[PDB]
């Protein structure tokens, strides 16, 4: 619907928790609540689509196009040699890869394709920079203004610099809007380049799972226990709905009727 834009350059601790809000605020389904959480809308909605604009403090520019569906980087782009450059994701193509590169790049403003060869997905991500996991790869406010630069603009960039990027950006936009503890993180760390803890992670692969228990689970009570894991690695067991909702902040949609409160 509305561009966000975070910059990155020039940012605190209480100009990431309104571009959140935002976020959550333009991700959200009017419509789609849970237990006090928002709850994202379905693949077929008014507005499919997101665009996050990420200042360097380099000043220099990166787009991001998510998908609000899910809030998945469908691809982003950045002003390089005059003109518009879309980066599009290998297993986007067709009609979507043209909504995605439409968008980001008007089809008025002189484009340059620079195609992402491989997917989104971590363990993919991970290869492409260089990692069995992405707790090896660190997170920051600087550390996404300062690979902004690396980027935006560069005619020439390596596969690693780039998944690394985007192992950073999506999860300190996409994820953290999802997750209140991973904003909570980078907002704890706020001055601090940070390895990403197990409960950041178990919660990032978890997503999909917590949305449905949350969803069908009345009273509070979610339907059978819920095997997550604390920060320190340890094992943590969820039982009702009021536990693990301050750490939540989407819900993945979920087809039907959840207790509304
Ligand atoms: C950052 O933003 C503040 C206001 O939020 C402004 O006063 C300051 O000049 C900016 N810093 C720059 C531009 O280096
Ligand atoms: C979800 O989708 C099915 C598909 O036919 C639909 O019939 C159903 O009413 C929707 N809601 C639920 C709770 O399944
Ligand atoms: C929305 O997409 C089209 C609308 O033209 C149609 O298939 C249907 O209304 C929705 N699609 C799905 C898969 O629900």
């Amino acid at each position: 619907i509305n561009t966000i834009t975070f910059d990155a350059g020039n940012a605190t601790i209480n100009k990431y928790a309104t571009f959140m809000e935002s976020l959550r605020n333009e991700a959200k389904d009017p419509s789609l609540k849970c237990y006090g959480i928002p709850m994202l809308p379905n693949t077929n909605s008014t507005i499919k689509y997101l665009l996050v604009k990420l200042q360097g403090a380099s000043l220099k520019t990166i787009t991001l196009m998510l998908r609000r569906n899910n809030l998945y980087v469908m691809g982003y782009s950045d002003p390089y040699d005059n003109k518009c450059r879309y980066h599009i994701f290998n297993d986007i193509k067709g009609t979507e890869y043209s909504d995605v590169e439409n968008t980001l790049c008007p089809s008025s403003n002189p484009r340059v394709a620079k195609p992402i060869n491989y997917n989104g997905l971590y363990p993919t991500l991970e290869k492409k920079a260089g990692v069995t996991s992405r707790n090896e790869v660190q997170l920051g406010i600087q550390i996404l203004s300062s690979d902004i630069g690396k980027i935006s603009g560069q005619g020439s960039f390596t596969e690693k610099i780039e998944a690394k990027f985007l192992l950073v950006a999506i999860q300190m936009v996409s994820e953290a809007a999802r997750f209140k503890y991973i904003e909570n993180q980078v907002k704890t760390n706020f001055n601090r380049d940070f390895s990403p803890n197990d409960k950041v992670l178990d919660l990032e692969e978890n997503w999909g799972k917590i949305s449905t228990a949350i969803h069908n689970s009345k009273n509070g009570a979610l339907p059978k226990p819920l095997e997550l894991k604390n920060a320190d690695g340890t094992k943590w067991i969820v039982l009702r709905v009021d536990e693990i909702k301050p750490d939540v902040g989407l819900l993945n949609y979920v087809n039907g009727t959840c207790q509304a409160t």
